[PDB]
């Protein structure tokens, strides 16, 4: 692969967004997938609707507020034929019915692909495919606090994920020899948390934070 | 009053602690306090302890990591004749049995002084007295991210309290004048694990509804 | 040795001064090492006057806002017979003329000792003394930005050292690179730079910005 | 955490080694923790090399029976490629020239972690993780001496450690009594030494000998 990758600079990556009081990071973590593999496909970026897949994608087995995963939600544009666009399907952080309409659909996809679970191949998708969703072991208070550099926790945990983000990038900070490696990762907690809503993640210690045990990405 | 207080200048504060994951920031607003009153008294600064607080102030109202209040802290020290410091009894962030012991007390206090519900009162007190007890509204995201600044949260209850902390002096922009508060979240949190909360706006997030200290 | 130090918690350090616009940051350090002298021995911290260091110490060899050493502060403590306090003479950033009153002195030395300049000793110093005075290369745009984690430097020179600071302690904490030890150091910026006005700066590798090769502390 | 854990019991700890009259005490305790971690990851317990540690590992920091750190053991694992089974190259309780080969390599590492100085900390890590590498004062005659019950000595350091050891669990008096709790520790003594070469120290007594003050195990 590359020795490093920042998928904002290539245009693929909306600004940072936040999802407020809701638990729906998977389906932020799934629009930031889609939006780039949308702009991979047709040279448009467009910011993709939260809320769609809040209010929607029950029947495929996501629970709006209280949780879901992002490949429900790649299930969900597939079966559905279509996504609206964040400008006519705004975000409002609490679950409602579902108010889809198919003539402001702006992202489609015929599936997804899941990521065998190694940070050998999560690189690999990363520099060949575009930004990738994530789940992550972001339960802990470090977390929370994180400001700059490479975030590593000790207790994290590459079994117990609980958020799903979006590997937008990686590369290092230092001298190359010193393996100071990290995931560049956008979070959806706003641009007031870490690194303008960003974070570097330890990358190539053994899945720290469980990074690539369940990454995946719409095939558009 | 001064226009500008800082204790920490004059000797009244211990470092920044970090409670974890335990809801005992009551604990850490009350050792805070009390911390402050017994340099007053005394001259000497010695770190107290929030276990033993977290484990045995039960009888005066307070539930351990489940919450509690630092006036039901301070009345817990009055009953018990003393309060263990730091050192001798260190902190746990989980609820156990009592272990205190008077051969380590180092602090004592004879009851407490709420300070009336207004902004005013309060920088009379931080002014007088030393550093302050106080509740804040800490339920937004926007506190749980501060890092630098004059905290200031549109959706701040001045009537819906929640977090214990400390007030160790309060300054001014040149009016964004500010109250210089000491957290219990470690030192990355925040400015070194303090904030600077907006002074006179209307109590913003109820910081001078709920202040107190220890009689010492 | 043991492998956490922070004097902070034990009584010996002063709450973050700002230096301003003043090349004084040698008499801050000085300042800092003798506060914590002057506690070891009687038991009380008293905030001392870096702006009777400026004005006064010139013929021990120091040049006011325009630099100096250390040592040279700690000779003139000496050689005056005293240093009066913070709240007696207070600082100003800018070089004037010598106001020292000795009705006003609150702390005194008998020299200084110079550390040999090996991290080791460095720590056994810091161990056993308090709060050192040391000289680092700050001359990175790393170091103006630094927020939190282990600051390290490969541009970093351990010749080219420009600016006095205080070690108060050192520690470990993970990391992605496994460079897991620090020193824990006082600036005079203010507590807006850093972390609270401290940074962990990367220790036990190769006296990264040369940490250890102008160590020193006054003799109480 | 659960009230008490014995790794022993899910097959992640090999029968106590005697280190003999040198002093690699850091080699064993690293072992043991790459032995659990090696298990946790792959299904089988292969006792490993002290030998190559005390050989090989100078690069790394470590001196062979002068002493070491396990944390350098662990990095030295990293760098290499590997490390040997204990089978292939046996114990010699003396240092000697390298002979790894590493046809005979049957364990890695990605790094290390070092756990916060906190013995909930130690408790969590030991719950989750597998066996630990701790340091401890263990230079009081009374622990030359221990046989049985639980080691508690008055002028135990919790600061200044001088041996590595592992903590392979933990375990309390009764049910419901703070009193009394302990980690089960495997020292390199023998098992002529305390209880099977097996000691139980003082848990939540103020972090006693320092037990959670260097505690660390490698990244696989
Ligand atoms: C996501 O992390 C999120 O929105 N975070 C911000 C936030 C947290 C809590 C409340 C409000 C906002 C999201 C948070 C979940 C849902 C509600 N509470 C939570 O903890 N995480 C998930 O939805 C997460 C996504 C998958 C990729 C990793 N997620 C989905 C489905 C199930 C679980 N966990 C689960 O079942 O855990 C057990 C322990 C089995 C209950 C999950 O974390
Ligand atoms: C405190 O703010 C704290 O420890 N914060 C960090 C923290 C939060 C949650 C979990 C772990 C750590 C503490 C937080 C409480 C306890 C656990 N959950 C909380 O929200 N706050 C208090 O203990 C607080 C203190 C008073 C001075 C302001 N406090 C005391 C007693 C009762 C309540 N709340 C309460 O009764 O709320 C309702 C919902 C009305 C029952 C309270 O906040
Ligand atoms: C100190 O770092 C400081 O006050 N920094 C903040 C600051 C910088 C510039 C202007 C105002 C504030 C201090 C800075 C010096 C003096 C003014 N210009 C500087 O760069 N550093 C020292 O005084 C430093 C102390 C020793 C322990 C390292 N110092 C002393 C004496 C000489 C030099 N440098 C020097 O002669 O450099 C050459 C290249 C030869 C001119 C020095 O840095
Ligand atoms: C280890 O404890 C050991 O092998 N003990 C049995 C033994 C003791 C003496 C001689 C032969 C066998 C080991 C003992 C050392 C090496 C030889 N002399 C010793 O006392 N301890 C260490 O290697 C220890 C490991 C760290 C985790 C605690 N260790 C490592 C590095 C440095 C030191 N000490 C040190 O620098 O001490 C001072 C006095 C501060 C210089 C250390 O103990």
């Amino acid at each position: 692969a590359p020795r490093s990758v920042d998928w904002r600079e290539k245009g693929y990556v909306t600004p940072v967004k936040n999802q407020g009081q809701c638990g729906s990071c998977w389906a932020f973590s799934a629009t930031g997938a889609l939006e780039g593999q949308m702009f991979r496909k047709t040279g448009r970026l467009i910011s993709l609707s939260e809320q769609n897949l809040v209010d929607c994608s029950g029947p495929q087995g996501n629970e709006g507020c209280n949780g879901g995963l992002m490949d429900y939600a790649f299930q969900y544009v597939q079966d559905n034929g279509g996504l609206d666009s964040e400008e006519s399907y705004p975000y409002e952080a609490t679950e409602e019915s579902c108010k889809y309409n198919p003539k402001y659909s702006v992202a489609n996809d015929a599936g997804f692909v899941d990521i065998p679970k190694q940070e050998k191949a999560l690189m690999k998708a990363v520099a060949t495919v575009g930004p990738i969703s994530v789940a992550i072991d972001a339960g802990h208070e470090s977390f929370l606090f994180y400001k700059e550099g490479i975030y590593f926790e000790p207790d994290c945990s590459s079994e117990d994920m609980d958020h799903g983000v979006l590997v937008v990038g990686y590369g290092f900070e230092s001298t190359e020899s010193d393996n100071n490696k990290y995931w560049l990762v956008k979070n959806s907690w706003g641009e007031e948390w870490g690194m303008g809503g960003y974070v570097k993640m330890a990358k190539d210690r053994r899945n720290h934070c469980g990074i690539a045990s369940a990454a995946s990405y719409p095939t558009v």
